[PDB]
């Protein structure tokens, strides 16, 4: 019985080393992914799909692929284990969002679209495209409203956050950075629309003094401002 390796009729059988049976299923050899055929041992190429999980075998090394491939000229993305993954990720040339079939002028399950100047929301994750069809970063103006988008994700941004040792408050709904007067927790704090950080000490509104505390809340009673109490 011929054992390991074998290129039988043209076709890559694979018969382990111990007992020369066929090697049937998905099968890990040297830390490379491949799929022999249940029925006939034979290690096929192309997409496939096993479990309702998708993978693509290459032609040549039928090893299943990893990472940002193009396939038949349209994009793809596949995890470590090789399954095709569907949402927005990292690829070679910045962050872009693989969609569901059907999607966007009859796109293949999983390939790369083309999605411009518009909010999207992947489960509870908000991004926003440019005209590049990427996803963009740091602070953002859009409709009047302003937006953080995270520097590594893309995501947009929410709760407070400390960005250059200012506390910042982003509503846990809609993600825009609070501005004006706001109660949160019964506490209430003052952000300047301008700039949209909180108010920390002595601050004048509409000729009329307000004071807050170190953190940003308000204080009431006699206080200390430069002037005097």
């Amino acid at each position: 019985a011929v054992t390991g390796w074998q290129i039988i009729n043209g076709n890559k059988y694979y018969f382990d080393t111990n007992t020369g049976i066929a090697a049937v299923g998905l099968q890990i050899i040297n830390n490379n992914k491949y799929y022999f055929n249940p029925h006939t041992a034979i290690a096929a190429t192309g997409w496939q799909s096993i479990n309702n999980a998708k993978y693509y075998f290459d032609i040549n090394t039928y090893i299943g692929t990893t990472g940002y491939k193009t396939i038949d000229s349209k994009n793809f993305y596949f995890d470590s284990n090789c399954i095709m993954q569907i949402g927005v990720f990292k690829v070679s040339d910045g962050f872009k969002y693989f969609a569901p079939a059907n999607t966007y002028n009859n796109n293949e399950e999983g390939q790369a679209i083309v999605y411009q100047n518009k909010f999207l929301t992947i489960n509870g994750k908000r991004y926003y495209f440019d005209n590049n069809s990427k996803a963009v970063t740091g602070w953002h103006t859009i409709d009047g409203k302003k937006y953080y988008f995270n520097p590594n994700t893309a995501i947009a941004a929410t709760g407070w956050h400390t960005i250059d040792d200012k506390k910042y408050y982003f509503n846990p709904d809609t993600a825009i950075a609070a501005t004006g007067w706001h109660t949160i927790d019964d506490k209430k704090y003052y952000f300047n629309p301008n700039t949209g950080i909180t108010s920390t000490g002595e601050t004048t509104i509409n000729n009329k003094s307000f004071y807050f505390n170190d953190k940003g809340i308000m204080q009431i009673g006699v206080f200390k401002v430069p002037d005097g109490f």
